[PDB]
C-alpha cells in the first residue's frame, strides 16, 4: 500500500496473509471455514495466517491453519486476468473473536463515489521497494467506469472496478494481491491488478465481488 497509513494491530479482523513459508498474498475471511482472495495468487501448499499485524512477530494473537482446498474460478483468465478470485478452504474452523472476524458479501454493487477501505503488507513504495511487517490501510473511492476504462482501453471487463486517485500517490500494490476492498461494511472488490503504483492516470483494478455472490455461495455449501 502505496500514501497508506498503519491500520493499528487487528483493526481490520477479516484481513488474511497467505504464506508458503513467506507471505505472498492477502485473502479474506468470509465464514469459519472459508477465505476469499485472488485466481493469480493460487499455489501449492498454502497456510492461512488469522489475527495478524506484524507477519514476522508472533504476538500471540495468531491462527496459523492450513488449507484443505483451492477452487480457483471456472473462467479465470490469466492473460487479461478477468475473473480473478479463488476460495480457500481451511483444514480446521478458525475460533472467532474481537481479533479475527469475517466479512459479509455485498448484497448489491457499490456506486461510484463510495469510500472503501484497502490493507494489505505489500511494498509501500512507487519507485522503489519497501515491504512493512504490520498492516498498512488506505481509504479510495471507487471511481467511475469511464475513467477506468479511458486509462486501460480494451482491458476492462464487467467484472473489474478501479478505485483510488487519478493524480496519483495513494495506491495498493505489488504484495497487497488477493486482499479486501471493504465498503459500508461489505467485501466489495480483491486487488488485481494495475500499472506501476500510485502513477498519474493508473488506479488500481479490482475483481468486482458482487458479480460472484451466487457462485461464492453455491461453491462453498458444495465443498
Ligand atoms: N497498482 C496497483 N494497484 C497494483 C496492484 C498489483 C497487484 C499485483 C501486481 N501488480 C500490481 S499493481
Ligand atoms: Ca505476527
Amino acid at each position: 500500500i502505496v500514501g497508506g497509513y498503519t491500520c493499528g494491530a487487528n483493526t481490520v479482523p477479516y484481513q488474511v496473509s497467505l504464506n508458503s513459508g513467506y507471505h505472498f498474498c492477502g485473502g479474506s475471511l468470509i465464514n469459519s471455514q472459508w477465505v476469499v482472495s485472488a485466481a493469480h495468487c493460487y499455489k501449492s501448499g498454502i497456510q492461512v495466517r488469522l489475527g495478524e499485524d506484524n507477519i514476522n512477530v508472533v504476538e500471540g494473537n495468531e491462527q496459523f491453519i492450513s488449507a484443505s482446498k483451492s477452487i480457483v474460478h471456472p473462467s479465470y483468465n490469466s492473460n487479461t486476468l478477468n475473473n480473478d478470485i479463488m476460495l480457500i478452504k481451511l483444514k480446521s474452523a478458525a475460533s472467532l473473536n474481537s481479533r479475527v472476524a469475517s466479512i459479509s458479501l455485498p448484497t448489491s454493487c457499490a456506486s461510484a463515489g463510495t469510500q472503501c477501505l484497502i490493507s494489505g503488507w505489500g511494498n509501500t513504495k512507487s519507485s522503489g521497494t519497501s515491504y512493512p511487517d504490520v498492516l498498512k490501510c488506505l481509504k479510495a473511492p471507487i471511481l467511475s467506469d469511464s475513467s477506468c476504462k479511458s486509462a486501460y482501453p480494451g482491458q476492462i471487463t464487467s467484472n473489474m472496478f478501479c478505485a483510488g486517485y487519478l493524480e496519483g500517490g495513494k495506491d495498493s500494490c505489488q504484495g497487497d494481491s488477493g486482499g479486501p476492498v471493504v465498503c459500508s461494511g461489505k467485501l466489495q472488490g480483491i486487488v488485481s491488478w494495475g500499472s506501476g503504483c500510485a502513477q498519474k492516470n493508473k488506479p488500481g483494478v479490482y475483481t468486482k465481488v458482487c458479480n460472484y455472490v451466487s457462485w461464492i455461495k453455491q461453491t462453498i455449501a458444495s465443498n
